[PDB]
């Protein structure tokens, strides 16, 4: 059936999605940060990436931004000038540099009226993140079931304390890729085709990596999978609870059949292996510890058993209860 679960999923979705009010205030903040950047560098561009831009944002989400500029202009100097302009405009935050890469982390706004807890990361020439955002955004436009599924999965992982990359578990971006991997390579018939492996895909090289994918979306047939949101979600929990083998296999978007061993890849950290679709040398689940994977798997298992429970009424609310 899944009819009652599907209705429940849409109810939670509507409550957890970013409201129009917040989306418009984030867009106002971006306009303001663009003004500050203009004052310091008229040639540079400020762009948004991540879930706000791909349309996969929950209420009260952080902002992910990137300054694009000529690569012959050195990034740390403009980063510093931008940072100083932001501080002078009443933003609070930190300027830092890991290796060669400068980063501004804004944690507050004291003047412009965007909040005491305005949270915004600003990277410099992070072109790959823009591209992986274009990808996720394309999938979001290809099937209306993607957005609510992702939001629910993210909300679930937050509630269960398995969405903490600094504490041994997995980034939200890692969960989005796990969803996508399920929708492309696991479910039958597929919800999505693999856009990177399309015969119509044109190579595009950016910072060493191929970021090409078929983006002519209006020529792609609709899915021949007709599952409700509830059934999709139950399938997803089931696959990562019982079928996926994290010790041996890699979540990937580079194989026609989605099959890849950690060994071929050289990924013996690698407790959980998710190959980024573009930056194929980057394991997105590298933050996942041995205990974190246990808890992640335990929660996939618990979600599966709840949706499979023969004891009615099924307490669906418990899917989003704080572990
Ligand atoms: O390993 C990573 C993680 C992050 N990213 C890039 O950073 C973006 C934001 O990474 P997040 O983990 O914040 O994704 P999110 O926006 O969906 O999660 P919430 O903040 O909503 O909790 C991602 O959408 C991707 O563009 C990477 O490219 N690689
Ligand atoms: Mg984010």
């Amino acid at each position: 059936s899944h009819k009652e679960f599907t209705k429940f999923c849409y109810e939670v979705y509507n409550e957890i999605k970013i409201s129009d009010k917040e989306f418009k205030e984030k867009r106002a903040a971006l306009d303001t940060l663009r003004l500050c950047l203009k004052r310091i560098s008229p040639d540079a561009e400020l762009v948004a990436f991540g879930s706000l831009e791909s349309g996969l944002a929950l209420k009260n989400s952080d902002m992910d931004l990137c300054v694009l500029m000529d690569s012959r202009v050195q990034s740390d100097t403009i980063a510093l000038q931008f940072y100083e302009e932001l501080i002078a405009e009443g933003f609070e935050g930190k300027f830092l540099q890991r290796a060669r890469i400068p980063i501004i982390k804004l944690t507050s706004d004291t003047k412009n009226g965007f909040g005491a807890s305005f949270q915004c990361d600003i990277g410099f020439n992070n072109r790959l993140a823009i591209h992986n955002t274009l990808l996720l955004s394309s999938y979001t436009k290809l099937d209306a079931r993607l957005k609510p599924m992702v939001l629910l999965v993210k909300h679930w992982a937050k509630r269960k304390q398995i969405n903490s990359p600094y504490f041994g578990t997995l980034s939200s971006y890692g969960y989005v890729l796990m969803v996508l991997y399920y929708l492309i390579h696991v479910i039958k018939p597929p919800v999505f085709p693999n856009l990177l492996l399309s015969p119509l895909k044109q190579e595009k090289i950016v910072d060493g990596f191929d970021v090409g994918f078929d983006d002519k979306l209006e020529d792609i047939p609709p899915s021949q999978n007709y599952s409700s949101l509830g059934s999709l979600l139950h399938g997803f929990f089931r696959f990562y609870a019982y079928k996926f083998e994290p010790r041996e296999k890699v979540v990937t978007f580079r194989r026609p059949d989605g099959y890849l061993t950690k060994q071929e890849k050289g990924w013996t950290r690698y407790i959980l292996a998710i190959e980024d679709p573009f930056e194929i040398s980057h394991n997105v689940g590298r933050t996942v510890s041995s205990s974190g994977l246990y808890r992640i798997r335990g929660e996939f298992m618990a979600a599966s058993r709840l949706l499979n429970s023969r004891s009615y009424p099924i307490p669906y609310d418990s899917l989003f209860e704080e572990a």
